[PDB]
């Protein structure tokens, strides 16, 4: 393939229900979406970085620019190109997983199209649904959590992931398990709020049985993580530490991480992601598709990831009306809590432009 | 895609020079080729396993019946195939990786050629030539061998290595240094002939800069070549006992490893060879491809699979010649010291009728 | 002496009752014979295969083949035969353990009838009865299985083993413990059926006091069960791992073993189960006898091999009723829980004619 | 099997030779034999005790009388005696290892004999002749320790080994070395002379290129070893540590030994032994007989346990005349540096009365 240029946009939608996290609160979503042109036809690309840098250092304006400046003209640069010769072009730019991820993932989409491949199929699905959980926010209190949990149960969420900070650990927790019961799948996800001295405080959901916790402190902290779980009942998870397959690996062989959560752009792309995948299968490491709350497009992308062998746990491959009121694309509808892996070429998914220009907020287009 | 078929057939190949390994010499080839039939269009596969069961457990006539009986058999009787659930759909039958990779193999070849894509594309290359080693057997002589040492080094090729055996380490090594000089690409391959026991003599080979010692101990034995290469400068590369991404990230821990051969039907697929690869890299072990003295079919999907990123050391992907006068499909060239991956879809090579048919045996429809 | 040719029989023997395990369903035994032949007189052998390769890679056609092409040959055109030579005579060819166990199993047969010893003898027998305990498979229903345990509770076995499966784990355990008892020996077998992520799930079984759960992973999985021993609370106990005395050191080293399953076929031979006893004895392992639906001849084999001193485990060494309502040999009969270590010259036992003659279906000669 | 009586046997044979260690010289060997009688037949068992207590805790009169008081009468007392059997029946006695040993051999003599079996075929025999080497004590001179390893070596002799003590290692060595070359397959033996604190000493060896250095420290120092392996080149070889296959087996985990010395009544039987050797091999250590300057009896049993699979070193397995000039049974005679593995039941020799005569000094009946 030949790249033929970016179209960037700034797209701004709106959240059904704010989504409160260790990091702050959340009532609109701000991606970035990309536009692939080739010879052939155009990709999708999506951004999971975020108005500011909370998550991770990466947010929007920072992605626009870097891609904008670096990324984009590396690649149009280039005379043959192809997803994967898209990782060893922008080598000497260090850093900035998601944004070329969500690159990588433009051009990804437009391959497939072309040879009329199906993500998963490239990806090497064998299932042709996932099933699905949801994560939950920190709520004000606990009766509207509760209210909330039991709501999501209600729709035929098979999982649940509840935000978890200091002062909201233990409580919702006990709260959750004594209304809902003890057969439900329940994880929790500090996003980096702990330390290695809250060890004793975390110590405290043992009693639980959760399925896991997720990132309970920083991005950096691996060790901590391993002495943690040597200190704690509950399986360690690893989320914002997992930048790479090398990532992990080395976690693993820490013994920092007992599952896994995959995040695409996190690590710089859906294949390298495959490749986390592998790794962990590898190690006997479960793994499990993590949600950036995005579009149908990630999320169609994701649905396909999350269909691979070794994603043995439900993964925040939520519906698309868990967030969004109105997808710019055919929206996901979870159907006895699974959602159906897209059969199509590519993303096998695609956005309706009143939809999307609704949502637009600005646009930019990147050529030769 | 929907399996109509498969077309099994036994195929003789004579060998240009006698091919003497420590479990053996060989003048002549047998192999086993698969003709995947869909309503769409064809796939072919090549079994790596040989006449009897000598560098592993898997010989011809097991993999014969093994397909024909159990794995033909189990895919067809599948709604939709893709090469990708050929895994999960053979699963049930234990072992079997060297027929079970040839037929993903013929699988794969069908479905990549029907999405207009390479076997490169799909594994993921980023180079259009490899850099092709040469596997050098045991010789009589040592002259000998030095002749024919040189004569691969006339040819272009880049990496010598040399096979040997409790009786031809040391000195075919002395001499291929010595008259060869200190910048030659070498290395070694002992196919499990050694044991813990005869690392002296191994380290006798430390001086010589090899880049590595492919297989010196049994196949199951990984503890063992971890205490070896605590007991030799020499790098331990393994192939026998690589026989899936997990063994290699098992070995990798353990520090039974250091380089790693990828032998695609050894691990049961060229996609499962992608994932060793990829768990080789994670944790910062070089691969290279390995060869199976096949033809051009297996050699087209190998070269394919050497242009994967990881593959940081020269393969055995030496060109058709090497061991056969004429190939069955397009010839390898070596073209200074390189190959060049296909490009059709697919394999994107097929065997040419008139060739095959000149040197296949047997025939058989499966459907 | 210097063996003149071996005779390959196949049989077929109907199960008084189907055989389920995480595998499949067994209704009826396809077994491999051999009968050996030497100057000094002849000796039979049993190939622990089946039909296909599911619980490992040998099945029948495949051991037929190479015993035909390759392995006889090879000790034909031996000068000298011994037990002891059949291993270094037949290691040019890689695997076929079973085969190969199979073969020398005729050879020493024949030799030990020679020398008029006993395998018991051979193999270093301190004891003349053994403790059986039986092998359970899966069932349709719960009071199903607890009528089937309580069946043979009743004839006197001294130990049940439940093969077990995901979907058929925790309750199967739960309903027997809690209908025979906490005083019973009770465990687990699950051919390979779990995987590393499965721990929690297996984790469970914790509470019922079980001896051991074998093989809950897959054949290569040597770490994994390192790993999920230190997650569960029940021991760890190979099968389809341990096919070599070599296995077995290194899993022992790797702490992925604490109780070894012997099985003379599997490990290449009743020479090579002998060495496994012996490895893990001397690194204070415990063994006990594994069991492959054999005929009188394996079954007798095995009731002196498990006499040894380290057998401190009731084997899969029933009543020849468990699996067939007329064994080829002298059949097998529990006495207070116990087998009768066999007697005479070589099995102790030999097939009576007009018996094995009818379970026959195909016979040939493998001379020179 | 009914175990009648024994009939224990006080044995002194002159040394050809005196023969000296860091314990000690020796002139004239004091054995100690049994014949074991059964219904059928007869059997014989040599024990490896000594006169005292210098290599080990136990010696020729503690053997004597422990056999006469406990062991024997314990087998006395049993119905059914097999050999296996006689593990279990003597088990509440605590060590006496060697005694035990002996007991063994002449019970497993008189079993094996009464099924015409070799105690070659029963310990699992691979090979009919086995490559031996020799122990050379430690010398006056240095010259006059050269010109006995010249005659060894000239006899036919396929390895050497040296006895050693503080003051008599490297140069002993050096001179060696200097003299017969590089190529001579060299060993030593401490017979436990050194301490920890004597590693740069020992290590002055590593230079040398010797096979092992057995024994250098004492007997319960595992972990000093393993230490002392460290510091040193040279592979440390354990004897007087082996008592038995789970020693072997702590004894490797703990990095303790690279190579095992088998001495069958030190483990306490040949049967032991067997063990020993199949727990070394499963973790890939090789093993060697180990010698006990015994009679034909003895010599004959070592003689068939060495020709076993894992025994991959020579060992001190020497001709009959290196020690006497008239063994009490038929001669070893080396050929080809070779021993020849004895055809007859059980130990494929006996004593001859006559001979036997001369040298017995007592003699006692146990029934
Ligand atoms: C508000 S973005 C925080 C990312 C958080 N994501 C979610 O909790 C999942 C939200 C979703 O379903 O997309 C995580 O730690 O993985
Ligand atoms: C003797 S058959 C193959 C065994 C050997 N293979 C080769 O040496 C490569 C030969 C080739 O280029 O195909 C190996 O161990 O890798
Ligand atoms: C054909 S499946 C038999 C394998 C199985 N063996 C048994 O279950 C015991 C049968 C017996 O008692 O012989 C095991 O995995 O341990
Ligand atoms: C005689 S006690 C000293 C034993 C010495 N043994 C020999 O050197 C072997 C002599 C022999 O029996 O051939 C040793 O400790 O290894
Ligand atoms: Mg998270
Ligand atoms: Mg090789
Ligand atoms: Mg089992
Ligand atoms: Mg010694």
């Amino acid at each position: 393939m030949k790249l033929s240029g970016v179209e960037l946009r700034r797209v701004q939608m709106p959240l059904v229900a704010p989504f409160r996290t260790s990091f702050g609160t959340q009532s609109v979503r701000e991606l970035l979406l990309l536009r692939a042109v080739t010879p052939a036809g155009e990709g999708w690309g999506e951004c999971v970085t975020m108005a500011g840098p909370l998550y991770s250092s990466e947010y929007n304006d920072g992605a626009e620019h870097v891609l904008r400046h670096y990324l984009i003209p590396a690649l149009l640069a280039a005379e043959d190109i192809t997803a994967a010769k898209v990782t060893p072009l922008l080598a000497k730019f260090k850093g900035h997983r998601m944004a070329k991820g969500a690159l990588e993932m433009a051009v990804l989409d437009a391959e497939l199209r072309a040879h009329e491949r199906s993500f998963a199929a490239e990806l090497g699905s064998v299932r042709d649904s996932v099933p699905c959980g949801v994560s939950v926010g920190i709520m004000d209190t606990i009766p509207q959590l509760l209210d909330v949990v039991g709501g999501y149960l209600d729709e035929g969420y098979v999982r649940i992931k509840l935000k978890i900070e200091p002062g909201w650990d233990v409580e919702p927790v006990r709260a959750v398990r004594e209304r809902f019961g003890d057969d439900v799948l329940l994880q929790v996800d500090a996003n980096t709020a702990y330390t290695l001295g809250d060890a004793p405080q975390l110590a405290r959901l043992d009693p639980f049985g959760l399925l896991l916790i997720e990132q309970p402190l920083e991005e950096e902290d691996v060790l901590g993580h391993a002495e943690l779980a040597r200190r704690i009942q509950t399986p360690i998870c690893l989320d914002e530490s997992i930048v790479s397959a090398r990532a992990a690996a080395d976690a693993i062989k820490l013994g920092a991480v007992q599952i896994v959560n995959i995040k695409p752009g996190r690590v710089g792309g859906y294949l390298e992601a495959r490749r986390v995948h592998d790794v962990c299968a590898a190690h006997g490491i479960p793994v499990w598709c993590g949600g950036m709350i995005e579009t149908g497009l990630g999320r169609a992308a994701n649905v396909a990831l999350a269909s691979l062998p070794n994603f043995t746990l439900p993964g925040d491959t939520s519906a698309s009306d868990r967030f969004y009121k109105t997808d710019i694309t055919e929206p996901f509808v979870l159907s006895g809590g699974h959602l159906p892996v897209p059969t199509g070429p590519g993303l096998g998914v695609a956005p309706i432009p009143e939809l999307l220009d609704e949502v637009t907020t600005a646009k930019v287009w990147i050529g030769s």
